[PDB]
């Protein structure tokens, strides 16, 4: 409890941004 079960679920949010980040906007 105390601000959790939320932030780890941002952890993987970060890594689908910027997965689909470097090679969906660096093969245009």
């Amino acid at each position: 409890s105390g601000n959790y079960v939320l932030d780890l679920i941002y952890s993987l949010h970060k890594q689908i941004n910027r997965g689909l980040k470097k090679i969906v906007l660096g093969w245009a």
